């Protein structure tokens, strides 16, 4: 597949195919006018359309009069639409501005102070957030370089992140992804072919209490740094141990296939997946949607690697905080440290070419 | 997703077609002993040799005793070989160890500064280096960590740098990939399929002066900042005037097409491509070889956006050095800062399954 739609009941980039790279961006607002913020809402929507397709920006990246500037930035041309999806979330700090502090959602909670947590604020939280996917990591910059470019003196790059996971020309589409420690990472989630689980655990409800984000979710992410060196010096009954899957097929203890169900007893207690599945938690499930990432080395030589967690829910409170909650004890807290952190509202979609991003809530 | 061959005359990733990613680390060495570092360079040749094969290093990733670690770290189970090619180099700083001081090439020279310069020292020079280039950036990934893993002890990582897509070309029948000012980067390189102008300007001969050296080549890496503020600003005729080139077509002033013949007295005499053109330069040629990165943002509301700049040439003195000096007064100097340094010598080639990395020096 080439292109993925723009309009719908729903924002894509959510339950839509997941695509092999991403860039993240959030951004803080820098402007108190609420007429100048829905003009700005309505310009990002306009380019959102175009990018979507493969098209340039406003009049294009070359041709028009030589003494302004061009509309596009022009890194894109010549490449296809490549999947790409834009999704926007607003953060709790944007209900400060615009009056609009009596409609922040009940479900947009803050999250607690987590043990081990080393959260560095300045790529921590965010007025407000564009996920960008796309199969080609150009793609995915050049919407984002534009974006910013669009809203410059309006909205700032707070922080920003690249991610990869499969490269589709080369891996098949069924082949669950590993993550950098050389495990499966995505057997038991919910696909976005489950239209009843989505509209149980991921979309928000008329009668949630917050009639604005019917058909939008939730979102949290966080910057989960992995100790490579100190995890690669561990045996290999310790790394399993730590999951109760095996490394080669990715089966539960005492199974043989990757999909077969787990049998949570036969795991140790304070293994990852008995920790974090809905049996251990209430009932409680994700949509996951996270990127590994390689930022670089860092000042020790050390490999500044991980996971860029994307989790979605029908309502922080009873997704994210439960389950993050019991891994308190998890034994892969030896080998992780998340050190950045936001939660989004994603507001639901943009119905057809005369509706724009935010429209629900600004009016 | 197909392997590129290992061994050769030359080693691959220089004349071979330019991969999607990048991940390049340099390090630098920790032992004084001679014999542990050839033993060291024998178990990365053999390590190599899986790698680009798509294979598993040592006895694999899993199935092995309980109780030890696995022998590869597992993350490229499954995968492709992805065109991968494992690149060494050996810096100047080699030669003060094993006692090599005699046998440092006199074509493997110190950069002068150049006007502008900004280094940073910690994320300049090295020891040697590594360079990786597939289309899946795990696997390109996967390798640099295993080979870190391998050199535990004898070669620490002093600073690496990842590309997420390629600004230059090596095959002139495929499409040229654009930088992050949105110009295509490439047209004029020299093409992989070009025997005569790479034994002319990028191999190294043994009539050079350095016989261990013969068949391989020297490199130059410089990490390049670019002001994409101050560049998204300028008016489109101020964008085509700093190249000499159109930023649709990519055409030369006055041309129609992409790979027409530049005629460099109707551009700007300060144009980038008027200055670096081998006509301007006594002939002088490169192979450029980089590759486009983003390290997040500035913490001033910007994106940070580079390009890590790779050539290749048979005498850093007869290739790179004039052509920068020739840059002094180009337009491009506006919206870009040198901020990275390194230079090293390419070893030849890995001949067959009994030769190693480095085995004409040592
Ligand atoms: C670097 C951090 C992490 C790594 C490497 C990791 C790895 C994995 C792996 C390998 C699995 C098993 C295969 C699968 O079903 O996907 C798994 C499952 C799971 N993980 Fe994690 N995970 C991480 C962080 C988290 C966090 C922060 C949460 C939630 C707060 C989470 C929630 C889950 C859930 C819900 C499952 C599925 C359990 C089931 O229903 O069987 N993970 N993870
Ligand atoms: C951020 C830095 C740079 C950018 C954005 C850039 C961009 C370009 C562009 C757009 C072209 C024209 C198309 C092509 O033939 O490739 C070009 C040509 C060229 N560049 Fe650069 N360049 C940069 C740095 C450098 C450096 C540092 C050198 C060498 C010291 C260099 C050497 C050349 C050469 C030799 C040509 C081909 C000229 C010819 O024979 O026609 N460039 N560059």
């Amino acid at each position: 597949g080439s292109a993925v739609p723009f309009h719908g009941a729903h924002q894509a980039g959510i339950a839509t195919p997941v695509q092999d790279r991403l860039h993240f961006a959030a951004f803080d607002v820098t402007t108190e006018d609420r007429a100048a913020f829905v003009a700005l809402l309505k310009e990002w929507t306009a380019a959102a359309r175009r990018l979507t397709a493969g098209h340039a920006v406003g009049e294009g990246a070359y041709g028009g009069l030589p003494e302004a500037p061009p509309d596009d930035t022009g890194e894109a041309l010549g490449l296809k639409p490549s999947r790409l999806t834009l999704t926007i979330g607003f953060g709790p700090s944007l209900f400060t501005r615009f009056g609009l502090a009596d409609l922040r959602p009940e479900a947009l909670a803050d999250l607690p102070k987590f043990p081990g947590d080393n959260l560095d604020r300045a790529r921590s939280g965010g007025d407000l957030c564009v996920q960008a996917c796309a199969d080609d990591p150009q793609v995915a910059v050049h919407a984002i370089r534009n974006l910013a470019r669009i809203g410059f003196g309006k909205v700032v790059v707070r922080w920003s992140q690249l991610g990869f996971g499969k490269t589709s020309s080369t891996t098949p589409d069924k082949q669950t992804p590993r993550n950098l420690l050389g495990f499966k990472d995505g057997t038991r989630n919910i696909a976005g072919t489950e239209k009843d689980r989505l509209d149980r655990f991921v979309w928000a409800a008329e009668k949630d209490g917050t009639p604005w984000m019917t058909g939008g979710s939730y979102l949290v992410a966080r910057r989960i740094r992995m100790h490579i060196e100190t995890w690669d010096r561990a045996s290999l009954q310790e790394q399993e141990d730590v999951f109760g899957r095996d490394k080669g097929e990715g089966a539960p203890v005492g199974k043989a296939k990757e999909r077969d169900e787990p049998f949570l007893k036969a795991m140790k207690p304070d293994a990852h997946v008995r920790l974090a599945h809905p049996d251990s938690n209430g009932g409680a499930t994700l949509l996951r949607r996270g990127y590994s990432f390689t930022d670089g080395t860092d000042g020790l030589g050390r490999l500044d690697a991980g996971l860029f967690f994307l989790a979605y829910q029908r309502d922080i409170r009873t997704g994210f905080v439960p389950v993050q909650r019991n891994l308190a004890t998890d034994a892969l807290n030896e080998y992780i440290q998340h050190v950045g952190s936001a939660v989004f509202a994603v507001p639901p979609g943009v119905r057809d070419a005369d509706d724009w991003w935010g429209s629900t809530l600004f009016g």
